[PDB]
């Protein structure tokens, strides 16, 4: 889950 991690979050608008 990139909604978990910050840094995923921040940079993978797409992701998260």
């Amino acid at each position: 889950g990139c909604c978990s991690d910050p840094r995923c979050n921040m940079n993978n608008p797409d992701y998260c």
